[PDB]
């Protein structure tokens, strides 16, 4: 890379880096200062409380600034590793902590198909190539929001995008496309709600 | 009106030093044929440490049929006391052992005849019967059973009614409006969504 660069003078700052913690299961942004740092690629990593790799969503804004995103899913300490130009950037890793809220205890679940409600809980099974809606109610919940990952049978992790309906209420809408073994999380300011991790087999 | 609980002896499934399978009813016999006359006890306490009921058949032989149900899969604590005295050897430790795949097994609730779907909700009415189906076919070997601890913190074994089909039947009425916990497992384990929290109203 010919284009000079120094990570050493990148800054970093914002909410999603507060040293005092941030609540779970709520987006959060954070801005990335390279207007003293040359040109290069600007790179982040996310490591969750559990290791694994989350996304971080990167806006340039064309000023020599960043915004980017990440949601904090999940309770505990997420690892954070930023590079100007292949280079790390200073004092890293950040180190946020995504504090729990709520009582995701009190959370309940009902399950639809086609407009028609299967009554309460997510039992073991759920149909392919048919679009279901998991409703959690949280309304004797407090704070926080729904989050929920699936995991598909070829292992693939994958964040769904629950819908806040302002009652206390979010849906969950999901179509299996292949039968085999899922594994639904969903968590509430954080915090499994009952009986997740939901192991569901997709059946004809 | 002597008695010499050392004399007593014990033997039979129950006390099966290999395990036993769980939620399966078994029986052991006790013979004090040689002990005299005094009254049988018998305290079993279940993995977690609560009683569990220990039903004791007089034979008015010297002997005697115990029988009990280890709904949950683990260790149980069998204390066996003739006229107040401990027998030898005591206690005895009994592994109930898990059997099929409770995770296999599907739930239906149905309460004055309309379904619920999966699990029973978070309410239900004080005095209105409900029906819990246990679909196990696809759970292959062990039975259902059910447990429900009541507002007042009281645990009851509820029996369940097999169908032969692999299916049971669980028939059920809260009689106090409070927080109930209803336990289902299958082979001695939670069936899918067990334990299931209720709250009983008016």
């Amino acid at each position: 890379p010919l284009p000079a660069h120094d990570a050493s003078k990148v800054r970093a700052s914002g909410p999603g880096l507060n040293a005092s913690g941030i609540p779970a299961s709520l987006p959060v942004e954070f801005t990335i200062d390279a207007r003293d740092a040359g040109e290069g690629l600007l790179t982040v990593q996310i490591l969750d409380p559990e290791g694994k790799p989350k996304k971080a969503n990167i806006r340039d804004n064309g000023d020599g600034t960043y915004t980017v995103s990440y949601l904090p899913d999940m309770s505990g300490r997420y690892t954070i590793t930023i590079k100007y130009g292949g280079d790390e950037i200073p004092y890293l890793p950040f180190r946020i902590h995504a504090l729990p809220t709520g009582d995701a205890s009190k959370c309940l679940v009902t399950v639809s198909i086609g407009g028609h409600g299967l009554g309460a809980c997510l039992g073991p099974r759920i149909q392919i190539g048919q679009e279901t809606v998991i409703t959690v109610d949280a309304k004797a919940a407090g704070e926080g929001k729904v989050t929920c990952t699936v995991s598909t049978p070829d292992g693939a992790e994958l964040d769904v995008d629950v819908v806040e309906n302002h009652d206390g209420t979010f849906d969950i809408y999901y179509t299996a496309p292949e039968p085999g073994k899922y594994v639904i999380t969903i968590r509430f300011g954080g915090e499994h709600i009952p009986n997740s991790p939901f192991h569901v087999l997709a059946t004809e």
